[PDB]
């Protein structure tokens, strides 16, 4: 029953799930003092990413955001094992303030947010294995602008209307998830954190890149409009809105990144 | 309850309800969210002038340094008087030196003074008027850094002496409002809470629109001197990012004295 709103929501959480109140734990804020550039933040390959359009993808409503399962056979290398991609979702605002990102830079929050959630699959057999793990889980982070429509990203959210409630879910034929990936994505900022929703495990390799891409408003405020947190046929509806953390103390950690300019 | 590790902030709500409720401060100062109000004229600081010939009791209570002060200081221009009970700081650490509490489009100050008041037109004492409605007025100070400021350091000169968590020293009266920026008269204006356990929603918060400095070596000095441990602790702590977090501000409004 968390939220991100009221009784239940993010200063609450800790209540139910000890390691939100734990060390590690994200998102940040990405800002000069705690930056290092570090060399050996070699570029990742993205490896089967290039899903056939004639397969399906099932894409679901879980009551805190939309997700897209992917298949094991996606991976990222360059990680000293390998990580398979299990799921991305997203988190954004409202549409009287589209401003929802995660991670925010020089303390500015962009309009949404994308991750790619991989797991170990070189030592564990399944992300929910490898979530309670040191290192066990990877997220990709893309930051997401109002700007440009984007027909990459218009392949997920022009299923919005199918997958409205809770549990229900829809299928998305394959499309090439590299697209939804920024310019330069060498340029990319890394850091130890967590899990940014319960229950908040400090277990994620995170990996932000460092360009947003864009979307257009209209994508945005059907984002914003069209997915609610309940299900169906719930008397007391929530719209999925707002459905980020706010950025947490850093904890005495830096943020490596990739490019030195 | 702390700023960090397992009685953090994120745990504060499991002691301190409120915690965890609404109009939570600090929060974001940003453009989209302020509107000017008319109705928003300048504050009059009276007694702030504190005798030299008085002490004022400074204290380190383990998660700031404060200076006690007397109920006939006050603020006039609130439909009640608020009296002051006391002042204190948040502040950063020597590596991240952007410690305030409130931002203004979404930058942090180096730090933040606060200058903490209770409706004594309604109540006896800040400790009953914390949980009450329209219960405590807080005036807020960004600061950052720049000149050395000689009034900033009548306080900053005893910190040596209140190193450690309990300990205390008197300061001789000195014009508190010389810790106050450039044009009071352009402020910040909303309701929100306590930003330290309990959290109470009942403080109506002004922050003024203009910082002030201090010098470097001042704010290393604030940043530095101070412990969130008892002498005698094995383990000691420095007192360091004794700020919160900001909040979540949805469907509302920050109030401006100003328009342009
Ligand atoms: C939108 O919620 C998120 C989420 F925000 C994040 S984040 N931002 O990447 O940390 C997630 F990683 C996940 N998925 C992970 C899947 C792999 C391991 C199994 C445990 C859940 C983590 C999910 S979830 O949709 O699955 C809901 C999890 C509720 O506990
Ligand atoms: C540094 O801690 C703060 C503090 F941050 C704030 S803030 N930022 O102005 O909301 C405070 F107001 C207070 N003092 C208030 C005094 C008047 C009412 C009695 C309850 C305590 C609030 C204090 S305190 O040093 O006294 C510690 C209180 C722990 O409960
Ligand atoms: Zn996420
Ligand atoms: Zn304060």
């Amino acid at each position: 029953k968390w939220t991100y709103f009221g009784p239940d929501g993010e200063n609450s959480w800790s209540k139910k799930y000890p390691s939100c109140g734990g060390l590690l734990q994200s998102p940040i804020d990405l800002h000069s003092d705690i930056l290092q550039y570090d060399a050996s933040l070699t570029p990742l390959e993205f490896q089967g990413y290039n899903l056939s359009a004639n397969k399906q993808f099932l894409l679901t409503n879980n009551g805190h955001s939309v997700k897209l399962n992917l298949p094991s056979d996606m991976h990222i290398q360059g990680l000293q094992s390998r990580y398979s991609a299990t799921q991305l979702h997203l988190h954004w605002g409202n549409p009287n303030d589209p401003h929802g990102s995660e991670h925010t830079v020089s303390g500015q929050h962009f309009a949404a947010e994308l991750h790619i959630v991989h797991y170990n699959s070189d030592l564990y057999p399944d992300a929910s294995t490898a979530s309670n793990k040191s290192e066990g889980l990877a997220v990709l982070a893309v930051l997401i602008e109002m700007g440009s429509f984007n027909p990459s990203y218009d392949k997920i959210f022009s299923h919005l209307q199918h997958v409205k409630y809770k549990g229900q879910e829809a299928f998305v034929p394959g499309f090439n998830i590299e697209e939804l990936l920024p310019e330069r994505t060498a340029e990319y900022y890394r850091y130890r954190g967590s899990l940014t929703t319960p229950p908040c495990n400090p277990t994620v390799l995170w990996t932000v890149f460092r360009n947003p891409v864009q979307i257009s408003q209209e994508q945005l405020l059907a984002l914003e409009t069209a997915l609610y947190c309940t299900h169906m046929d719930d008397p007391s509806p929530r719209e999925m809105i707002n459905n980020f953390r706010q950025v947490q103390k850093f904890d005495e950690r830096l943020v490596y990144t990739s490019f030195s300019q």
